[PDB]
C-alpha cells in the first residue's frame, strides 16, 4: 500500500484525469478521501489516446477527423510501449490489464538514410546493416590489436580473449576479415533438397561507413527502450478505463473544463464549465495535472514565480498518423512482423502492428515525428499529411506502400486541444523544475513533467505517487 | 497453390505424423489424393511436443513422467520458436492458428565460469553489454586516434567511425567508458529529486577476461534475430489443427510402422495397430521416420539408401519445465520473457511469453544440447530436476528453489519414436543427404533432415512441399 487509511474527512479535487490525475484519485480514494476527478475530455487518459472506429477530433486549426477503423483495429496516438522497470506495468498488474509484446527491435524493418554514397535513400535492412557494420568494426578492432596497437593497454591473454569475441561478433574469416554473413539474410530462402538458398552479398567497408547506415543501433540499447517491452492487449487507453472504473464514474466528471482555480480560507475552489454549464467545487486539497504551459490560462492565485517557473515547462512538438491496410503486405511480401522501419525523412519511422498477426487487415503508424520532423507536419491538413506520409514510404517500402488503403487518422499534439504539447523541454533537476515540486499552499502540482522520466507513463504515475504521499503525510500533521 | 488438382484415382500412404508427414498428407488432400497417415504416438506432431497437465510420457529407460501443469500452463519440450522467413507461419495463417516469443531480453542474466571476479556472477544483458560495447568503443576509438587505421580509412572515414563509436559505446567527450544508463539502475529513477542510481561499470580487463559478451552474436543469427514468434497456446496447435484439415479418419494413431517395401502396384506398408497387425497399400510413399530408425524396418531398400540413412547421426537436446505458484522472475527480477545463458550444463533458463503478471508460471530450468544434455539423458526425473534448480539457483539465487508446484522433462535421444532430437550428417550438401533426395522407386524420404533448415519446422514443411511437388508431377506426366 502506498499510504496508511487516512483519519477523519479530508477532500481532494484533481485537476485533469490523464495518468497523473487518475492514478492520484485513484491511491487518494484507496486511503479514504474524498475525491473528485475533472477531466476536460470526454475520455480518461490525456496523452494516452487510442485512436478507433467512431473517434471522433477537432483540432486547434478547426479541422475535424473521423476514424473509421475496422473494428477491433486501432494505434496509440500518444503512449505505445512500455519497458520492464515501469511501474506502469505493476498498474497493469493492479488493474487486470493484459499485456503482450511490443516489438521495438526487428531484423526485417529497413534503414533509410541520404548519404553521399550509392546506399543513398537505399532502404536496407536492420539485420543486414548490422551484420556489415558490426564485421567490419570487429575487422578493424581485430586488425589494430594484431598490429600491436593496443599492445600498452591490452596483455597477451587480453588480446586472444578480445580477438576471440571479434571473431564471433563480427562473423570473421578463419584470417580475419569480414566477407559477409548469413547474418545479412537470403534473397532467396534455404528450404529443402537443393535449395539451399542465396545468401545477401556485403556492402563494402567504405560505403558503410560513409552512408551512416548504424546511426540507429543504439537506440536498442536505451535503458526505457531495450527488448523486452510491452504494451496492453487492445490499445494503452485501457489501462485509464480500468482506472477509471475502480475510481467510479460518480467521482469523475468528464467533459469539465477548469477555468479557474484559487486557494481560499476553505480549501482551494476550482471553477469548470461542464454541458455549457457553470460548476465550482471547493476541496481541502487541489492536485494540478494540467500541462504547466496551460495552467497560466487559469484565474489563479498563484506567486509570481510560480507562474514564471511554469513557463519554463516548453510545448513539445510530435504526431503520428495511422493508416489501415487491407492487405497486411509488410508480413505476407516483406517479412515484417511489428517492428519500426527508420529513415531521416520527415516522416522518421513507420511502425508495424503488434497484433492480428496473420490476420486480413492492418493499421501502420506511417510515421512517429517530433520536433523538426513534426513542425513539417503539424501546419498541414490530414489530407496533405497523409499524402506526404504515403509519398515518403513508398520510398522505403515500394509501390506497396500506395495500395490496398482503407482508412486512415492523424495527431499532431501541439495542436490538440487540452494537450499543446508531447511532452515538456525545461529551459536549461532546474529552478524551475525544482519550484514547481513545492506545494503553493494547498495546490500540489503533478505530472510527467515534474519527474525524471517524462514523456513515460511511468514519469506521471510516480509524480501522482509521491504528491499522493505528500498529501497525506500534511494530513497527518 | 503449390499443386493444382490431380485428375482420377491416386493414393499416398504417409508414414509419421510429424510436421512433415502431416504436411504432405494436407497438400496431397487439397490436390484430390486418397491419402493414409500412420504415427506410431496418439499425438500429432512428433518432435513438436507440448506438455500440459495430463501428458503422460514413458522413456526407453522405463521411466513414466505425468504432467500436472495448472489448466493453461504448458511448456513445448521440443520446437518452441519461429523466425519471420519460416514457411511455418505461412501455415498458421492458413490453419487459422494464432500467433504471439521473447528471444532477446537486456533484465535476463549471463553467468559464467573465468579466471576473474565475475566467475559465476549473473549479470544483465544490458549491464554485460553497456561494458563489452563501451570498452569495444573505447579501444577502437584510440586505436583510430593512434593512427593505426590510417592505410584503410580517411580523414572522413576516421571521423564518421569516431562519431559512431561515441554513440555506440555511450563514451564520454574525451573518448573513455565511464558507464552508461544503458547498464541500469540499482535504484529506478522516479519523479522530483527521485533520480535513481546507475549502476557502475566493471572494469576493462575484467570484462574482456569474463567472456560475458561470448552469446551476444546470439541476437544475430539468421533464425533467432528478433522478431520471433511462437503459436498462443502451445507449438502443437499447428498439427491439431492440421489434423482437423486432414480429418482423423485419414489418420491412424498408435500404428507403429514395421515394414514398407516397393512392390508391384506401389508400397505396401505393414503396421500394428490396436495389437493387430496390419497391412495397407498405396500408389506413393512419403517417409518422415527419423532416419536412424528407418533401418530397423522390414525393407527392401537398395544397400546403398541404407547407408545414406546411417549418414544422418542423431543428437541429443532436452527440456524441463518448472510451474512457479509466483511468478518472482517478473516480481523481483522485472523479467518478462526472453532467457538467461550460462556455461552450467542447464545451459539456459527461458522465461514464459504468456500469462505475463499472473499468478503463476512455467519456467524452462534447462535447454541443453551435446555433452550438456547426456548430463541429463541418463538422470532420472527426480535428479534431473535437482540439478537444475541448483544450478538455476546460483544464477537467480533461492528465490529459484522456492514456490515449486510441479516439473516434467524430456530428453529427445531418450524417447521413443524420435531418439534423436534432430540430425547431423557426417561430412556436413553431402553425398548420402543428395542421394536421399532421390526416389526408390515410389518410395519417398521427407523430412528437416533433408531440408537446409535441420532442427526447424521449416525445414520439415519445405521438404514435404517438394515431395508432393515431385509426386504430383510424376502423376502427371
Ligand atoms: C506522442 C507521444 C508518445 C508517447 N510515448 C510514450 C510511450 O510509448 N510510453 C509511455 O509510457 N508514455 C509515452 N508517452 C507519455 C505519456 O502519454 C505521458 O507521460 C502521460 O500521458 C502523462 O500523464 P499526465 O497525467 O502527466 O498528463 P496528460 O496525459 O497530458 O493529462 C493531463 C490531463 O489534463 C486534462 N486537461 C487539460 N486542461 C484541462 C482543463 N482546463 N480542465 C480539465 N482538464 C484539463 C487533459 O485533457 C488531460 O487528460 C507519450 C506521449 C505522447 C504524446
Ligand atoms: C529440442 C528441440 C527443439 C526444437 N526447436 C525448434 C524451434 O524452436 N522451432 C522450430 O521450428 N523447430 C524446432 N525444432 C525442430 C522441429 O521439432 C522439427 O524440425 C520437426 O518436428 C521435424 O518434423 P519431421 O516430420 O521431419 O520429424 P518428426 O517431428 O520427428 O516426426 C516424425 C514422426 O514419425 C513418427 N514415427 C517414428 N517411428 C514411427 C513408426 N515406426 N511408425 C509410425 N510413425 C513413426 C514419430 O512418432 C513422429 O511423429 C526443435 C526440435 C527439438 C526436438
Amino acid at each position: 500500500d502506498l499510504i496508511g487509511k487516512v483519519k477523519g474527512s479530508h477532500s481532494v479535487v484533481v485537476l485533469g484525469g490523464g495518468p497523473a490525475g487518475l492514478c492520484s484519485a485513484f491511491e487518494l480514494q484507496k486511503a479514504g478521501y474524498k475525491v473528485t476527478v475533472l477531466e476536460a475530455r470526454t475520455r480518461p487518459g490525456g496523452r494516452v489516446w487510442t485512436a478507433r472506429g467512431g473517434s471522433e477530433e477537432t483540432d486547434l486549426s478547426g479541422e475535424t477527423q473521423k476514424c473509421t477503423f475496422s473494428e477491433g483495429h486501432f494505434y496509440n496516438v500518444g503512449a505505445t510501449r512500455i519497458p520492464q522497470s515501469h511501474i506502469t506495468l505493476d498498474y497493469c498488474r493492479e488493474l487486470g490489464v493484459e499485456i503482450q509484446g511490443f516489438g521495438n527491435q526487428n531484423a526485417n524493418t529497413f534503414v533509410n538514410y541520404q548519404s553521399d554514397t550509392s546506399l543513398s535513400g537505399q532502404s536496407v535492412t536492420y539485420r543486414a546493416a548490422k551484420a556489415d557494420t558490426f564485421g567490419y568494426m570487429s575487422e578493424l578492432l581485430k586488425k589494430a590489436t594484431d598490429q600491436g596497437a593496443l599492445d600498452q593497454v591490452l596483455s597477451r591473454e587480453d588480446k586472444d580473449a578480445l580477438s576471440e569475441f571479434l571473431s564471433d561478433f563480427g562473423d570473421l574469416s578463419d584470417d580475419g576479415r569480414y566477407l559477409g554473413s548469413s547474418r545479412r539474410g537470403y534473397d532467396s530462402e534455404p528450404g529443402a533438397g537443393l535449395n539451399f538458398g542465396t545468401e545477401k552479398k556485403p556492402f563494402a567497408m567504405q560505403e558503410v561507413i560513409r552512408s551512416g547506415i548504424g546511426r540507429n543501433f543504439s537506440f536498442d540499447f536505451g535503458y526505457d527502450q531495450a527488448m523486452m517491452m510491452f504494451t496492453p492487449v487492445g490499445g494503452m487507453d485501457r489501462i485509464y478505463y480500468a482506472f477509471q472504473d475502480r475510481i467510479g464514474t460518480d467521482n469523475i466528471v468528464f467533459g469539465a473544463e477548469v477555468t479557474s482555480m484559487k486557494n481560499v480560507s476553505e480549501g482551494v475552489t476550482v471553477e469548470y464549465t461542464a454541458g455549457g454549464s457553470k460548476k465550482s467545487i471547493t476541496a481541502d486539497y487541489a492536485i494540478c495535472t494540467i500541462p504547466p504551459h496551460l495552467v497560466g490560462r487559469l484565474q489563479n492565485n498563484l506567486p509570481g514565480d510560480v507562474l514564471t517557473a511554469l513557463k519554463a515547462a516548453k510545448p513539445s512538438s510530435s504526431g503520428k498518423l495511422g493508416i489501415e491496410y487491407s492487405r497486411r503486405w509488410w508480413e505476407t511480401e516483406d517479412r515484417i512482423y511489428g517492428g519500426a522501419s527508420n529513415t531521416d525523412k520527415d516522416i522518421s519511422q513507420i511502425m508495424f502492428p503488434y497484433d492480428h498477426y496473420n490476420s486480413d487487415r492492418g493499421v501502420v503508424v506511417a510515421y512517429y515525428s517530433s520536433g523538426k520532423r513534426q513542425e513539417a507536419f503539424e501546419s498541414l491538413t490530414h489530407r496533405q499529411r497523409l499524402a506526404k506520409a504515403i509519398a515518403e514510404g513508398s520510398e522505403i517500402h515500394g509501390e506497396k506502400y500506395t495500395r490496398d488503403i482503407s482508412s486512415s487518422f492523424s495527431g499532431s499534439w501541439r495542436r490538440t486541444k487540452y494537450s499543446e504539447s508531447a511532452w515538456a523541454n525545461w529551459a536549461g533537476a532546474t529552478p524551475e523544475y525544482e519550484k514547481l515540486l513545492e506545494p503553493v499552499d494547498k495546490i500540489y502540482f503533478a505530472g510527467d513533467h515534474l519527474s525524471n522520466a517524462i514523456a513515460w507513463q511511468h514519469g506521471a504515475l510516480t509524480s501522482a505517487r509521491d504528491v499522493v504521499t505528500h498529501i497525506h503525510e500534511r494530513v497527518a500533521q
